[PDB]
């Protein structure tokens, strides 16, 4: 087979591609991996089988997939993974130690964490707001909540060494048409303003913004739309997260990439793959994603941006929609690093619209295949489907007697 | 009239002072655009029939149709329709000079002029990159007309003691995949950056920046994005000018102004039909446009959105298309002013979206018409259609004739 490797890189050669510089810088991206794949967004407070159900159970799926993904990577915690210890403990009272074990486990295995506090499912989120609920004493709980949780993403970094990304997402909005748009939003505002009052060193922490366009149950309007986070943001200093699920229809992540890297050191990024309506499917290797990849790597961003996975598919094995998630994203950075990119730009510049096309389109049938086989070979993951076994015997000896 | 005092007392039940309303409407002023009177031709060295050919008739046109829209108004120019008395003036050449005829015509009958540099339909715009161009001489020549199209609008606002509107569109983009996106948008940001380098007084002059999605010629990719535009004008202190035409399917400017008050002082908006694209049909009293009026009514922010029309449609009786368009965004912001605020913001405070839902509905029916009927009376203008009389008039009289 390895010729295969040989042959295929002496084609990327050929256009000065030099693949042993992509693979030593592909080895280094990491990718975070979100923690509520694997339990249905359950968490441990107070229809495909096999979730886990129990943090002991997640940190084996975790571990599972991460041993099939090739590469060093990260994992990104909701509050409501807290582990408690049995004790009921209020969200405006989490603290470090609710999240010892996590931290423990993580700096075992070489990963980083990224951490969000939970603003949904809950009580105090009953009337779908919650920083922007009229009620004051609502209000301050949530901030009092984000406040815990930007401790706890400074206890993270502090412990790992390694800055925390702690990103807020509400889900505050109306169902249908609103009297007043300006109202909720302003109070938004206000709320993020206390969150953020007290400084983290950015070493340990770095806070982010999450807009949504609409959800279910929140379909006529929600507040932290796009223009406000992506104001805020930019006032104030924050890192905007986004999710190529949370946009208009036709509308693109990766046409504002470079729009943001001019205007803000760090931008960052959830990807999952959205049917129609925000639905959080499994990330797949497509034109989009593609697209994505190729303005990170084009406008020398790895270090900029900041990427993430976003889904929740139950329909299908949970490890599987890990490893398919993550597999397709470094494949497609990989892609990006195959590209010529010094003759694309060149062509562009002298007008030659002709040749972009067409090499574009030709690169489409290069030999990706084979270096991203070599890549998996060295990283000591399983090739091609053969990861599928490891899945298949996982899911005999231990999803299924769950 | 009887007809009129009935309806005043069916919104005065709800509390609404139509006479006040009447009183705050008249104050508006509406920016409408010369070049819908030239089918945007200007006066630089199959349809309808009989549009404006020079200056004086493009003058004549505008006045005939602002004596059919109530209150009192503004002209927006654009740098094409420079009056250089037969001579040949470079873009980057023009001065004040080339305008007093407009300022003295706009004196003598009360107008505001807003001003728009000129950046296609131009031997230095065939590429279809003007201030993201990649050669330097181009660029320079664009930046300079931009910096002389400020300097005009400064004369503008010490000469009509309203401050002008500069409002910067570029038709900057690719037809097809870009290899590079940044690169044009770095460029963009430093021509923008030199362009605003000389302060200017807004009490004169207020800058701003127009996005677009999408135009033929440049459908894959606009170096002036949304993002692009939000980020400059919020870091440069300028102002976004949003045009109800220029977003995503589905994508709404009623949702988005809330957002941007929160955050800027000031706001720009032409509104336009855009039918499946940018198409800049005539303005129609629809939902969005309601929906528009209502988060300026609303938000407090008469004062605070400049508001100008933008569309060419060259099927239709082009003095007609003025006044359609301008009346029904005057007809938009009476019914904006004639719903119940106070009501419906305190029911959504409450949660009773049952009755924001009914009561916004059936406001829906209530008698606007002989409200604005009789505004149209008391401001002297035709009634109903009456105004297609003038109209037909002034088609067969001096239209004809041309």
């Amino acid at each position: 087979m390895k010729s295969q490797f040989e042959r295929a890189k002496i084609e990327y050669g050929q256009w000065g591609i030099d693949v042993e510089e992509a693979l030593e810088r592909l080895k280094q991206v990491p990718i975070s991996i979100h923690c509520w794949q694997g339990d249905d967004v359950g968490g441990f407070e107070l229809d495909y089988p096999g979730k886990a159900t129990t943090p002991e159970e997640l940190r084996m799926d975790l571990e599972k997939a991460l041993s099939l993904i090739p590469g060093k990577h990260r994992v990104n915690l909701h509050a409501i993974y807290a582990e408690t210890d049995g004790k009921v403990v209020e969200r405006d009272q989490l603290e470090p130690r609710h999240f010892e074990k996590w931290v423990r486990w993580a700096k075992r295995h070489g990963l980083g964490l990224d951490f969000n506090p939970t603003l949904f499912s809950h009580e105090k989120a009953k009337d779908g707001l919650t920083l922007a609920h009229p009620d004051q004493a609502i209000r301050q709980f949530w901030i009092d909540h984000c406040i815990a949780s930007r401790k706890i993403g400074e206890y993270f970094g502090k412990e790992l060494e390694t800055p925390c990304l702690t990103n807020i997402w509400i889900p505050d909005g109306y169902k249908d048409t609103p009297s007043d748009r300006l109202t909720p939003r302003k109070r938004l505002k206000e709320s993020l303003d206390q969150i953020f009052a007290a400084e983290i060193n950015e070493a340990y922490n770095l806070d982010a913004v999450e807009s949504k366009l609409f959800g279910i149950g929140s379909e006529s309007y929600v507040v932290g739309s796009h223009e406000f986070y992506l104001s805020y943001a930019l006032k104030n200093d924050k890192l905007c997260l986004l999710d190529t699920g949370h946009y208009h229809p036709t509308e693109t992540v990766s046409n504002k990439i470079s729009a943001m890297l001019l205007f803000h050191d760090k931008l960052a990024l959830h990807v999952s793959r959205p049917v129609r309506w925000d639905s959080d499917h499994v990330v797949t290797f497509d034109d989009e994603l593609r697209e994505i990849a190729l303005e990170i790597v084009r406008n020398d961003a790895l270090d900029r941006v900041l990427i993430g996975l976003d889904f929740f598919d139950a329909s299908i094995n949970r490890i599987a929609a890990w490893t398919i998630g993550t597999r397709n994203v470094i494949k497609a950075l990989l892609f990006a690093m195959l590209i010529p990119h010094k003759q694309l730009k060149e062509w562009q510049e002298t007008g030659d619209y002709t040749r972009r096309l067409a090499v574009l389109e030709e690169f489409k049938t290069y030999p990706l295949g084979a270096i991203w086989n070599e890549y998996c070979e060295r990283m000591n993951v399983p090739i091609k489907e053969e990861w599928l076994k490891e899945i298949a015997i996982y899911e005999k000896e231990v999803l299924l007697q769950r």
